[PDB]
């Protein structure tokens, strides 16, 4: 047969407009970011409205302990900055440097003065496929681009899981990465191997939209990755042919507040 992900991906690809666009934020937690909107446009900076919604989604696991940042860490595919910023903000971190590629349809760094920016150092015009992996005693990655093609978005997900044992066989302790394509067989054989040497689990983050399957790897959680998968594609499924679309679940997103810290 094929994966229970598998066939979330065909069903979701069936769907009409009107039925998408409200299957994919039904019973989601969702970020306020309209006065996230109102200060960029602004140009307020000093305000801690987060560059992105990526800021919250790594607040909620940082929160429930499935990672914490220590000394230096690095940020692949930053963006924006919305982990790299967020990373500053905490005690025990020194040194945040963020890569990420840029250039035409990618975000580029954006300056912000939440509270910790100026450990904050972030490159573009960087291809992590292509940079020489650096000492860090956290490692973050957030790259992985959505497709209708579940075996593009399994290759994908391979490319990215080829290059960040890199990384980690530079001895972080602490990581977080996200898996695209989680409910490929391939990708999940390969998790199983990475899990085996560097540890972890693969968690659901429920800021993420219904529309896709992401998950991230973990250090500071464990146990069995195929049946973590499993639970989160019935969910999925469990949420889709609804009868009276009740909608997201909006939160307040975090306060970066502002201002430097002397290291
Ligand atoms: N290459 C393309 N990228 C796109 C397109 N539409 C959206 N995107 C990007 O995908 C990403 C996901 O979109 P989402 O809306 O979920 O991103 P966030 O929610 O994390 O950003 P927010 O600031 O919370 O609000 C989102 C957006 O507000 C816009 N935005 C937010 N910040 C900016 C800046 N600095 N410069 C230009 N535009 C900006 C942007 O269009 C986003 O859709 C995001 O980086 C977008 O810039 C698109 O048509 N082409
Ligand atoms: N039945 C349907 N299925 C769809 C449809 N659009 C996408 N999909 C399926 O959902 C999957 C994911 O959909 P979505 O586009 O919501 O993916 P994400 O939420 O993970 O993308 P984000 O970057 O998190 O932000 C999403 C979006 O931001 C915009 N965006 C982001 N990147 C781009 C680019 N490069 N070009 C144009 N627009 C872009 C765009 O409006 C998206 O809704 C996708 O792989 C498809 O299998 C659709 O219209 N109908
Ligand atoms: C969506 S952002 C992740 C959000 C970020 N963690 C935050 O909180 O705002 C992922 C970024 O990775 C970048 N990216 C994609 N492929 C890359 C590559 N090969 N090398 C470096 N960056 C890449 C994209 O430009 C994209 O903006």
């Amino acid at each position: 047969g094929r994966t229970l992900g598998e066939q979330w991906k065909e069903k979701l690809n069936a769907m009409g407009k009107e039925e998408f666009f409200s299957y994919r934020k039904e019973a989601i937690l969702e970020v306020d970011r309209t006065e996230a909107r109102r200060a960029r446009r602004e140009g307020n900076k000093v305000g801690g409205h987060p560059v992105s919604r990526g800021t919250a989604k790594l607040r909620w696991l940082v929160e429930r302990r499935f990672v914490q940042p220590i000394g230096k860490v690095v940020d692949l595919g930053c963006g924006r900055g919305g982990w790299s910023y967020y990373a500053a903000t905490m005690k025990n971190v020194q040194e945040v440097r963020g890569y990420t590629k840029g250039g035409p349809g990618h975000e580029e760094p954006m300056l912000m003065q939440s509270y910790g920016w100026n450990i904050v150092t972030m490159k573009s015009g960087v291809d992590v496929f292509y940079k020489p992996s650096e000492i860090s005693d956290t490692l973050l990655c957030d790259i992985g681009e959505s497709s209708p093609s579940a075996e593009i978005e399994e290759q994908r997900t391979l490319r990215i899981l080829e290059m960040v044992s890199d990384w980690l066989s530079r001895g972080p302790k602490e990581f977080c990465i996200k898996i695209l394509c989680p409910y490929m067989p391939k990708v999940i054989e390969k998790l199983e191997s990475l899990q085996r040497r560097f540890g972890g689990g693969l968690v659901r983050v429920p800021l993420s939209r219904n529309s896709n399957h992401e998950m991230y790897w973990v250090s500071g959680a464990s146990g069995n990755i195929v049946h973590a998968v499993n639970m989160t594609s019935q969910v999925l499924i469990g949420r889709m042919d609804k009868k009276i679309w009740k909608g997201p679940k909006y939160e307040e997103d975090v306060n970066l507040g502002s201002g430097t810290r002397a290291v």
